[PDB]
C-alpha cells in the first residue's frame, strides 16, 4: 500500500501478544516500545532523540504483526512518549520513501 | 527517487541560502534544524522528542528545496541532535510511505 503523511502515521500492532497503536517512523533507527512484558532474557540500551537519551530494555527475535504483515526482530521497552516501529522493522517490511 | 530504510534516509537541502544535510522523517509532524540563521520574527515553541522537550524558535513561511522539488512552511530551529525534515514538509514533495 501507499500511507500518506497529512497525519500521523499510524497503525495497529500485535507484539507481547497484544494489540497497540505505533508510528511507523524512517527517523528512528530502532523500534521502541511502551511497557509491557515480552519473552526472553535482555539487554540495556540507550537511545538518544531530540531532548537526549532513555534507557530501554532491548529483546531480541520478537515477532510483531504490522499491517497485516509478520516481522520478527529486536524491540525495545521503556518510557517513549508513544510506540514506535522503526528501521529495523520497517525495512522487513520492505518499506521504502517516495517522492 | 525511492530511497530504502537500510539505513538512515539523509538527503541534501536548500534552506536560508544555505546547503545542509537532513533526516526525511515520517515520524516527525514539524521540520527542526540546528541553529541557522532565518529572516523574519519568530515565535518560542516547546517541541517533545523521546527524550523530553526542547525549547526552539518558529519560523513560519521558509521556503526547503529537497532533490530539485520546493516548499515552504514552518520550520523550528533549536539544539536538535540531527536536522529533521517533518510531515508538513514531506508532505509539500508529495513524499509518501510504500509497501
Ligand atoms: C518534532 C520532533 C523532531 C521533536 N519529533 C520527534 O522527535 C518525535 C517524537 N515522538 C514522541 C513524542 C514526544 C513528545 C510528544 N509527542 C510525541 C517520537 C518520534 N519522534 C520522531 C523521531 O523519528 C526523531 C528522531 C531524531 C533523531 C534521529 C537520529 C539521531 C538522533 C535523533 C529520533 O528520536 N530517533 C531516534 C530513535 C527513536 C526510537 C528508537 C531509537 C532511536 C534512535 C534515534 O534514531
Ligand atoms: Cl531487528
Ligand atoms: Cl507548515
Ligand atoms: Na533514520
Amino acid at each position: 500500500p501507499q500511507i500518506t503523511l497529512w497525519k500521523r502515521p499510524l497503525v495497529s500492532i500485535k507484539v507481547g501478544g497484544q494489540i497497540k497503536e505505533a508510528l511507523l517512523d524512517t527517523g528512528a533507527d530502532d523500534t521502541v516500545i511502551e511497557e509491557i512484558a515480552l519473552p526472553g532474557r535482555w539487554k540495556p540500551k540507550m537511545i538518544g532523540g531530540i531532548g537526549g537519551f532513555i534507557k530501554v530494555r532491548q529483546y531480541d527475535q520478537i515477532i510483531i504483526e504490522i499491517c497485516g504483515k509478520k516481522a520478527i526482530g529486536t524491540v525495545l521497552v521503556g518510557p517513549t512518549p508513544v510506540n514506535i516501529i522503526g528501521r529495523n522493522m520497517l525495512t522487513q517490511l520492505g518499506c521504502t520513501l517516495n517522492f
